[PDB]
C-alpha cells in the first residue's frame, strides 16, 4: 500500500508554515507523497469576500509546484459545497484502493476528533497524524500517529492582514505566491 | 436576553490558557457568564469524568462568572455541538449563546456537523492573537486574546516527568493532579 499523507485546509493563502508541516510529516513517516487537499468554501453570508476557488488553487500550485513529492488533490475543491472528511476519504478510498492515507491534523484538533462527522467510520479509512510540539504528546482514545514539529507560528490570518495593509509577505511564503497575490490584489479586501 | 459564553473541551487538564480565553471573551463581549462545557471522551489511558469534573470545579471555584455546564456529560457517546446547543437553547430560550472557538478552528467551520442549523443556535466567537484577522463566510464575532503558550499537552508531559506546573494553572488544580497521579502515565 502506497503511504500518502493528506493535509487539508482552505490555503488562503498557502504559506511556509503549511509546507514545513507537510514536509516534516513526509520525512518523519517516510511517505511516498503528501497531497494538499484544498477545502471548498460556502458563499459569504453578509456580502463580504471569499477568495475564489481558482485563486486558491493557483496559489497552491505555485506553492507546491517545485517539490516533486507534493501534489494537489482536487476531491473537495471540485464539489459545489464543503465536504465532511469522512465523505471525502470514502471517495478517495474508492478511487485509490492501493493507497494508505495518513490524514494530518493540528495538535489542538486531536481532543475534538470525537465530534467529527462519522468519526468511527473515518478511523477505518485513514490513519490520523497529529502534530505535536517537540517533546510533547497528544491524548485521544483513538489510535493515532504523532509527529513532532516545531511551532513556526506563520498563519494565513496574519498574512491576509499584511496584504490588506499593502505590506509584502516575502520570506513568509514562496516568492511565486507573493508575486501572484500582490499582482491580483488579493486580500486588499 | 442573557448573553452567555460557552467554552467546550475535555479540560484535561484545565489551565490558565482556558481561563484567560474565557475571561477575555467575558470582558470583550460583556457576557453575563461563561459556561465551561466538558466533553465526553468515548471509550475505544483516559482521564475519568470524575477527575476532569473535579479539576474543572477546582479551576473555576474562585471566579464568579464561570460555571460548569454538564449537558454533554449527560449523554453516552460524543455530542455534536449542534446536539448540545439544540438542548441548551430549548432549556434556556432566554439565552443568547456565544460559542467560543480557537482562531485556527474558524477555517474548518464548514465541516462541522449541521453547521447551518447550528448557526441559528449560536453566535460563534473566534479568538485570535493580536494582528490576526479571522476569515469565514459565516457571521462570527472576533476577540483578540493575549498569547500565553500553555496547553494541556504540555502540562500532561510535565506531570509525567514529575515537573511542577506552578504558574500555569490554579494551585488547587495542580494539587489535585499531583495527589491523584493523573498524568503519571
Ligand atoms: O480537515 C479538518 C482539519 C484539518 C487540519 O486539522 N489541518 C491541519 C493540518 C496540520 C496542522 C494544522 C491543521 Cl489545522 N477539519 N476538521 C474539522 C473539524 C470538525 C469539528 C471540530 C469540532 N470542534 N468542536 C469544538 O467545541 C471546538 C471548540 C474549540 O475550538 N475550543 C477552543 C476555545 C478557545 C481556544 C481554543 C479552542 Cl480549540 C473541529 C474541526
Ligand atoms: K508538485
Ligand atoms: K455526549
Amino acid at each position: 500500500m502506497r503511504k500518502i499523507g493528506i493535509i487539508g485546509g482552505t490555503f488562503d493563502p498557502p504559506h511556509y508554515g503549511h509546507l514545513l508541516i507537510a514536509n516534516e510529516v513526509y520525512h518523519a513517516l517516510n511517505l511516498e507523497e503528501v497531497w494538499f487537499l484544498p477545502n471548498q468554501i460556502p458563499p459569504h453570508k453578509q456580502g463580504r469576500n471569499i477568495t475564489s476557488v481558482e485563486s486558491r488553487l493557483q496559489m497552491l500550485e505555485l506553492a507546491t509546484e517545485a517539490e516533486e513529492h507534493f501534489s494537489i488533490c482536487l476531491e473537495e475543491l471540485s464539489r459545489k459545497g464543503p465536504s465532511y472528511t469522512y465523505d471525502t476519504m470514502l471517495q478517495l478510498t474508492k478511487k485509490y484502493p492501493d493507497v494508505q492515507f495518513h490524514f494530518i491534523i493540528g495538535g489542538d484538533m486531536v481532543e475534538y476528533l470525537p465530534k467529527w462527522y462519522n468519526i468511527e467510520a473515518l478511523l477505518d479509512l485513514v490513519t490520523f497524524v497529529g502534530v505535536a510540539r517537540p517533546g510533547y504528546k497528544l491524548r485521544t482514545p483513538y489510535p493515532i500517529t504523532t509527529v513532532e514539529i516545531p511551532e513556526f507560528a506563520v498563519s494565513s490570518s496574519l498574512l491576509r492582514e499584511r496584504y490588506k495593509e499593502k505590506k509584502t509577505c516575502k520570506y513568509l511564503l514562496p516568492e511565486k505566491v507573493q508575486v501572484y497575490i500582490e499582482r491580483n490584489g488579493l486580500y486588499e479586501s
